[PDB]
């Protein structure tokens, strides 16, 4: 007798893996929209406004994350970015309908892992180089790049998890913006359960 | 050097409000100010206004006594839940030049370990704070800005740090801390101590 059925957590989460973003500059496109947000994670789609009569968008899209930690990120380092000369505004889906309580559950959840996200990982690193590096704010559990199915390259992100809720926060602190390969990393806390529908 | 004195105050006044929009027709100044008033004490509040239609336009611009307040409002009050909408909120569009100077107090802020507190209970004196911020490290100085006539201080204040890893566990550890009752909004100075003086070298 938790909170949610797996149905229910699977909405959440879906909601929680996309981004309002408002006030688009008429000439910027998905591609300028794309490359703005990328860096908190690779975006999964983006579905943009439209009016046939003016053909245009009207301003405002959402973009889609593959996890919810990069629509967190997201939201806390690129609103009021100025993107076409008007500073953009991001905002989470005024469309939750009911489904806040199961959203709550899950950030609830999360506080019992020292787990956090970690995007903007250069192709060259790998699963041991992210592991020593974090390391040097605590011991870790585990450190795991999300991988592609088919090819087994990772995607640019993983999660990595602490003993210690110290290390955890230390290794935020630190480590968010922090350049590597080339790169500025992008990184915060989890803000679901490792293994949510489970 | 960048900016004279006159630049450096007029990009300060630009720094210290923010833009907030999406604000539902029915809310009013008041619920604006007892929102965003956390961050530190509104100075004022300029709301939209059409009249024909006798309501506000979705918008207003708040004024906070110092732009480290608008810093906190802009990151911890973006999407918040206001009747029954996400505000948004972001910095001033207006800016005509300003943006120069104002990045160059960020960088001149970064030469010194100070971080901004607001929402310090009313009991807490300056020993109070110092005592419990300086479980992070050494404090070269701690103060809460006091009314110039009453000399009860604002609700806010600074603190200045030997080292910057203790500014930067300070603001880690107690943006969001419960004291007193309330939460205490932390974040790292976007503007060196005394901007407008000299300075040197």
């Amino acid at each position: 007798m938790g909170r949610g059925s797996a149905a229910q957590r699977q909405g959440a989460l879906a909601i929680m893996s996309r981004v309002y973003v408002g006030s688009i500059y008429y000439e910027l496109g998905e591609d300028t929209i794309r490359q703005a947000f990328a860096p908190f994670g690779p975006i999964k789609s983006i579905d943009m406004s439209w009016d046939s009569v003016t053909m245009k968008h009207k301003g405002f899209a959402f973009v889609e994350y593959e996890v919810p930690e990069a629509a967190q990120l997201a939201l806390e380092q690129m609103n009021s970015v100025m993107l076409g000369g008007r500073n953009i505004k991001v905002g989470r889906p005024s469309n939750i309908g009911q489904a806040q309580p199961i959203i709550d559950q899950l950030a609830e959840e999360a506080r019992a892992f020292n787990r956090i996200y970690v995007a903007s990982v250069h192709q060259d690193l790998s699963d041991d180089d992210i592991k020593s590096v974090f390391e040097a704010f605590g011991k870790i559990k585990s450190a795991t790049l999300a991988r592609d199915p088919t090819t087994g390259k990772h995607k640019g992100y993983g999660f990595i998890e602490y003993e210690k809720a110290q290390s955890s926060q230390d290794a935020v602190s630190s480590m968010n913006l922090f350049d590597l390969g080339g790169q500025y990393l992008r990184v915060g806390k989890a803000v679901t359960p490792p293994m949510p529908l489970l």
